[PDB]
């Protein structure tokens, strides 16, 4: 079926001069961090899955008010993630079948994502997505302050060969059951040059020759058990050290850190913050899964309720940030 | 960002012939027919880690025919026709991506190459196999792929499980790196549905593509953190892809982590393989072997024959395996 | 420069309900006219051509009227040309949508579709000249007729063109008068082509059409001008010696009035004539018509064209009923 | 159906150094004589229509002799016309029907057609052709050292666009009942820039800005009255003047020049002969179809006969060639 190539959204929608701004130096700002030359807090956080724009604004303007208040301690960037991996089937995402209904009308799914995502970057909250499929990212990614790759896809060459030609800064999750050597090896790829075939913004397959993305880190989200103490992060650090890329990594607080109960989140938040506070050096960022409301839920019955994983409601959300901005005040203060 | 041809110049200038159509159409057949039980001969897929050289692939296919040909009411033998290699960190990608071997990618070059050789083996007798690892590479010359892989790295990839869905080949999808062979089951289920994705169409053009499903996909041991292709290791695999409700037919690989990333120690996979297929060994559809002309690895193209990627046993090495597996199978076939 | 394809168009406009059956209904009308079902007269009339949108709308809400209140004797549909063709040297709203050079043809043909969506939305049906061979996959199914201009009639890339079009297509005479150009191209477009083209996802393509059998020849003038009934039963025999429709168009506009857009009506009013005494031959007329009278260098006055000169509302009111009840006339017989 | 791009062809037949030398020179040789810089005389020669690379191979070899021989007075670049303009319907060329049996494998013919182009530039015979299509330029336009717009299309915007973008001179035939002002007028818009759409080297729609063709020419080649003479020569010069364009021109003996009859080419070169050894100094070249064979076919049946006009033979063809060197040889020693 009949697919509008990426030219044709972004002649709608194309990006704004304050979009186009707020990208450029959020993506500069994460590099910083990445690279340990700013000791700022990079939060990742909001719904696992997006699957209805007009709650992700709403989130987007309560989330606005924190990432202002927070600016001297936390870099607050909002989830918006468009593309899901399924461990069998299911729904892969607001791209793949927006109407939530099995038609598959990825047309208007990109137009919506494309929207979405200029209307707020338009307010001030820069976003963040996984970068699941190869084709989708000519899209969007010019909206995209910080990028992710799976734990499912972080040991794959054609999603290094992705994280290599990108423009903004990528985390590389950790294998599902642990594996990090995978992620060090994902930066080491993603960093150097590589020639590959892609997609062109006309929708022509092209040989493409990127650059490498000197901004990868790793992210560490847990495996057959979690991985997000002290006692692991400096494992990780000096493995990273090891292998000559940067030892600053981010600390996803769900998923298997968290064992899929959302009200652990806070747990490893709080566990995070005593780092922070007794040294936490080679931290540079946190993942939070984070909705209006609580919970989960099969259906899309209940507004600003995840249909995917469950994520922490809007009030234990301004609690963990809170936290997190306190102990790291303390932390830049040294 | 360079000037690719699209899959449909190469077709024009390389159309399948009749002879390779009916080679590859037969091949995927009873390659069915050996994952869903209805046959038991041993899938037998052997030949280099990686292809760099087509005149010592030629060379090679020539004298595994004969051994195709001796065998073929207990074995079916398959050429190892590797274009695509993922590397650990950077390093050549293989035929497609650098065919030179010199960093001028020369990507037109290669996949006309990669087709010219995938033809010239079909129309000389040998089915060919690949691992498909990149998502526009498969248009050029999957109608001349009769058994395609999935490796270890991308087995988990949803883009790779689409991708296998709408294959006309069967698919091997291999255990994850450090053992998990869970990914692998997960993936055939995954593989064997419909999906609706992003492709390249044969004209060069993105597009919505709407797949079946692929019924023909099984699971590969390659090994882990420890080996895995003893009896006990096959019979727990049998017992959990049942447990999934796919196929409990499954294929090991005599290298890669099996062997200890020793190729000498290929030998003593298979010796393991023929004395379960001796004593029972109803859950082994197949096996998979890395082998070239000349044993071992060299960083640089010096020697011919010889791998630049793993290392490979060598040709007289590769007469004593297939020799061992077509007798103890014999054995199997018989009761 | 980067060229959004016709789907991204269609994508933002689609055609309508509305718009599909009227450009249905109207294609199958004129077709009826061209084959002697039904004796009504089309009438191909507005402005040499488009600069303003709004004034097309305007102009359009004006016709509409008229194009209702006239609907037993006359099919009105409105001209709807975007440029030129040039002899040599403004290009139109499709390739300079803005009128100073800068040739934006995204917006351009954006704003095409618009208007023309919005147009047979309204109820009016739409007309246009089919000068290149990529625009038309833009914006051809919201048009009901369509014309080659006397420039391009001997063209065998345009007269491929035709026969892949789903509208009814009138072909002017050559621009010294050259009739036979016209008759030979209906019976080129009324055949099967295989040519290169470009499919609506921007591919060049080969396409293979099945003719169009809703073909005519337009009387534009020449040398001399050819609206009168001694041209008009020359023509006729041509046609029928050519062995194909012997119904057909006269511009009034054109090598038919030369340097005098008033003249249009003493066109019309030998059309008339013709109509009342027999005019058997006759299926349609073309009048070049604006809300204001005359012609402007530059888009000062609103509704006045800017390339060929128009008879205004008033006179166009004028020319309808005459033609309309000359018409009644000869239906009647 | 499924169009291989032109990329397609260059890949398998790119243009040589050989080629593109000959092809180079012989634009620029062309451009001198069109501006008066050279009173040498082109000589646009061969086929009516190729319908056989064969004969047309076998046709060149023996031109090149003649090429070779008659250099310091004559230029002779061969006809190679793939592309027909039918007066209703009919057979379009090569190109259109290779196979010459209601096929149309237009990519076999594209295909043959730069092969054919490619093997005469190689051997050292240059080549012209009719430009019809918008879309089969791109396919062998570097091959092609002189272009034609018929008399059909020499009026039609599109054409006119065409010419201002390519590479090579074009001349305007006058239209089809003798009018000479479309093709004056065809000069002025060809060698101004345009704005238009197109489809590129890997068949997609572009919008292309050309330069403009600065080597633009008209072609006296008769309407419903011959017009090869001094008189209608000498009217053709001062009109062009009147336009501001050059004055020199290029005069066809085949067509109505000679009333359809191919006995009478040679009545219309042994004009031309007298007028440049009067003074001829406007014409700066000559076209005529010639084969191997006199006469035309309606089958393929006869090697090296025309299937499309009626050609003079190769007897005739020398004869032709001898005159119009012995009496440019005189113009230019004066
Ligand atoms: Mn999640
Ligand atoms: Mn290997
Ligand atoms: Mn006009
Ligand atoms: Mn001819």
């Amino acid at each position: 079926k009949e697919l509008l190539p990426p030219i044709a959204h972004l002649y709608e929608l194309p990006i704004s001069k304050e979009a186009s701004g707020l990208v450029h130096r959020t993506r500069q700002e994460i590099s910083d961090l990445v690279h340990g030359r700013d000791k700022r807090l990079l939060v990742i956080i909001g719904p696992c899955s997006i699957h209805d724009p007009k709650a992700a604004l709403e989130y987007a303007e309560r989330l606005l008010k924190l990432r202002k208040q927070y600016e001297n301690e936390l870099l607050i960037v909002m989830r918006v993630y468009f593309e899901k991996p399924r461990t069998t089937v299911g729904w892969k995402g607001l791209i793949n079948d927006p109407h939530l209904d099995g038609t598959f009308d990825i047309n208007f799914g990109l137009r919506q994502a494309r929207s979405l995502l200029l209307s707020l970057n338009n307010m001030g909250m820069p976003a963040s997505t996984e970068f699941l499929d190869m084709i989708t990212p000519q899209y969007y990614a010019d909206l995209i302050s910080w990028g992710a790759i799976g734990a499912r896809t972080t040991e794959s060459q054609v999603h290094r060969q992705l994280a290599s030609g990108l423009s903004c800064p990528v985390g590389f999750k950790n294998g599902t059951d642990g594996n990090l050597k995978i992620a060090i090896d994902a930066i080491g790829a993603a960093s150097h040059s590589h020639h590959f075939l892609s997609v062109t913004k006309a929708g022509h397959s092209a040989i493409v020759h990127t650059g490498g993305n000197p901004d990868c880190h790793v992210i560490l989200r847990g495996g057959k058990e979690p991985n997000y103490d002290a006692e692991h992060v400096s494992e990780a650090a000096e493995q990273l050290r090891a292998a000559g890329v940067t030892d600053k990594l981010m600390i996803d607080c769900s998923h298997a850190n968290s064992r899929k109960d959302y009200t652990r989140q806070m747990e490893v938040a709080q566990d995070i913050a005593a780092q922070l506070e007794q040294d936490g050096g080679n931290i540079m960022g946190v993942m939070v899964e984070s909705h209006l409301v609580e919970g989960r839920q099969d259906k899309p019955e209940v507004y600003g309720k995840s249909i995917t994983d469950a994520c922490i409601g809007w009030g234990a959300t301004e609690e963990l940030l809170a936290l997190l901005a306190g102990a790291n005040k303390k932390r830049m203060a040294r």
